[PDB]
C-alpha cells in the first residue's frame, strides 16, 4: 500500500457520482493503477452489478506510484463527500498509514481522515452478453417512467421494436405506458436487432437512477429474459455501469 | 360515448384539480358541448365546490355526446401531478369503461383511470342575499388564514364602507387584517350595509391551499350568510366554493 | 404610545430574531431613547447573549416612555416568521400589558403578542483578555461546524501567528479545517500569541444556524477562555454570542 495523491476538480460532482454508486453497495474496493480508478461491486441481494471506471483522463493530478486497492465504507464516504461544493477540489491522498486523507480546497482548506477498512472481493467479472436491443435517451424520461410505474406496479415491462422503444406497467385495474419514437427528443438513438421484451423491479430501477440528472444521455441495452445494462459518462471518459437481473 | 379534450398547460391543469380535490373525494364532471363542469360537496356536507370549464380553455375539444363520469378525485390527482409545466394534457374516453390520461412532452406518457358512479346530490346554487363583495389578491388571503390560524379556529370577516376586516380572537392572542382601498392587496371593494359573519378556519384553510399567491380572488358574503369565494382559471373557467357560517 | 419603533424589512428582522432564539426562551428587552438591548442567557448559564439595536437602523423610532419589556422568544418568533421581505414592522406598546406587532405591506396585519415578567437576572458582558481575533464569511464558519458534527462533540480552535485552525478529533476520525490570509475566506487575522482552546459543537450550531453565508463574523478567544463571536445587522447593529470553553 504504496501513497498516492489523486486530484479532481468539482468536488461536487465527484460526491454525486459517488452517492449514485453507493446506493446500493456499502462497501467496496477501489483498484488504483496508474490508468485511472475503477471499482466493481454487488449489492447484498446480489441482484445489481455496480461497475465504475475513472481514467486517469478527468484528474488534474493523478500520481501513482504502485498499484493497490484499499477498501472504503462507502456511506461513511459518502457522508464526507456531501460536504464538497460544487467550485471546491477534491484531493484524495494516502501515505504510509492506513487511512484515507480526503481534502477540499476552495474558501478554506477542509480535510478529513477516513479509515480504510477491508473488504473480501468476489470473482466479479464482466461477461459480453448477446443484448439484442439498445437504447440511448435522456435521463429525464427514464426518471420519469420509474416514478410513473411507481404507481400501479411492481414491475417495470421495456419492449423494443424496430421503431418504438415502450415500458408498461400494469397493476391491479391501473396501467401505464411510456413510449418513445426517434421523433421524439427524449429518445437520442435506438437499435433494435429483433423485437424485444423484458421486465425488471421499479425498486432497483429507482435507485439507479437516483443520481441521475434530468440532462444527461443514458445507455440502456438489454435482451429477453436477459440483464438490463445501464450505462453514462462521467466528463465522458469515465464511465459508470449497472447490470440489472430480470424477473422471472 | 367517445370524446377527446386537449388541454396545453398539463401542470396548470393539475393545480386545478387539485384545489378541487382538497375538500371532495368523488365527483361527477358533467362533460357537454359547451365545457366540462363538476359539482360536489365535502363529506361534512359544510362546503360546496362548483368548477366550470369552457370549451374555449381547451385546445381541442371533441364531444360527440353529452355525458358524466365518476373520477376517484385522489387517484385522478395522482396521475394529474406527474404532468410538467410543458407538457400537453390529453383526456380522452374510448368506448370502454375507464379514462386515458396521457402527457405528451418529451414522451407519450399515457395511463388509464378506472371510472366510478358518483352518488349525485340535488346540488343546486340558490343566488343568496349577498350585501357585501371583496375583491383581492390571493396572497393577502392566504396570509390572513395562516395568520388567524395561530390564534383561533373561525375567522371574522366584517365589512363597511371602506374597511375590510378579518379578526381572529384567541384566549389572549389576537389577530387582525384590515383592507382599505389605498392597500395594493384589495382589488375592489362593495358594501351596501355592514356585514359581519365569522367562518372556520380549517375549511378556509384547505380552499385557498392551491390558490397562487397573485390570483384576484372574489369573496361575497352576509351577515350570517355563506360565503362564496370565487376565482377565475384562464379568465374563461371558474371555480366557486360556497361555505357554510359558523355560529 | 408609551413607544412606537418601525423597522423596514420584517423579515430581516424577523431572522435576527431567529438567531438568538435559538439559544433563549425568555428575554428582557431595553428600550431606550438610545435603541433597543437585550442581554440573557440561555438555561445551561453556558452561553452569553447580547443584542444591541441603535435607533439609528430604525426608520422610525419615538419613545415618550423609556422601560423594559418580557417576551416569549418563541411566540414572538412564531409571529415575526410572517412577516415578509417587504414589509414594515412596527412594534407599538400601548398602555396595557401586550405589544402590538404590525406588518405594513400589500395589507395591515396586526397582532397582540402578550407581555411577560421575566426573571431578569444581573448580566455583565465584561472585557476579556483575548489574544486571538478572527474576521471570516459565515460559510466557513457554518461549514466547520457541520464538518466537525460529523466527528466529535467539541471543536479545537487554534490561531498562530499566520494560519487559523479548527480541528475535531474521534476515536478514529478527523476533521481539520484550516484558513491562512492567502484564502478567500479568512478577512482578518490578529494574533497576539498562540491560543488554543475548544468548544462544544452543540452551543456552536445554534449560534451559527441563523448566519448567513454571505455574512462576516468576528471571532475573538484567547487559551481556555470564552469564545466572542459577533456579527453585526446593518452596519449598525450588533449580536454578541460568548461561550464558555470545554474542559
Amino acid at each position: 500500500h504504496m501513497p498516492f495523491e489523486i486530484v479532481f476538480d468539482g468536488a461536487k460532482e465527484f460526491a454525486d457520482l459517488i452517492a449514485t454508486a453507493s446506493n446500493l453497495i456499502d462497501e467496496a474496493a477501489f483498484k488504483i493503477t496508474e490508468e485511472g480508478v475503477s471499482m466493481r461491486a454487488m449489492d447484498p441481494s446480489r441482484v445489481v452489478l455496480i461497475d465504475l471506471n475513472l481514467p486517469e483522463s478527468i484528474f488534474s493530478k493523478y500520481e501513482v506510484e504502485e498499484p493497490e486497492t484499499i477498501g472504503i465504507n462507502m456511506d461513511h464516504f459518502k457522508k464526507i463527500l456531501k460536504r464538497g461544493k460544487s467550485k471546491d477540489t477534491l484531493i484524495l491522498r494516502k501515505g504510509d498509514e492506513n487511512f484515507l486523507e480526503i481534502t477540499f480546497e476552495g474558501t478554506a482548506k477542509r480535510t478529513f481522515r477516513l479509515p480504510l477498512i477491508d473488504v473480501e472481493e468476489l470473482e466479479l467479472e464482466l461477461p459480453e452478453l448477446p443484448f439484442t436491443a439498445k437504447v440511448v435517451l435522456l435521463g429525464e424520461v427514464l426518471k420519469e417512467a420509474i416514478k410513473d410505474a411507481s404507481l400501479v406496479s411492481d414491475s417495470l415491462k421495456f419492449i423494443a421494436k424496430e421503431d418504438e422503444f415502450t415500458m408498461k406497467a400494469e397493476g391491479e385495474t391501473n396501467e401505464v405506458e411510456i413510449k418513445l419514437t426517434l421523433e421524439d427528443e427524449g429518445l437520442l438513438d435506438l437499435e433494435v436487432e429483433e423485437e424485444t421484451r423484458s421486465a425488471y423491479g421499479i425498486s432497483y430501477l429507482a435507485d439507479m437512477v437516483k443520481g441521475i440528472g434530468k440532462a444527461d444521455e443514458v445507455t440502456l441495452r438489454f435482451g429477453t429474459e436477459m440483464p438490463l445494462q445501464m450505462d453514462y459518462f462521467i466528463r465522458d471518459e469515465g464511465k459508470l455501469t449497472f447490470l440489472l437481473a430480470p424477473r422471472v
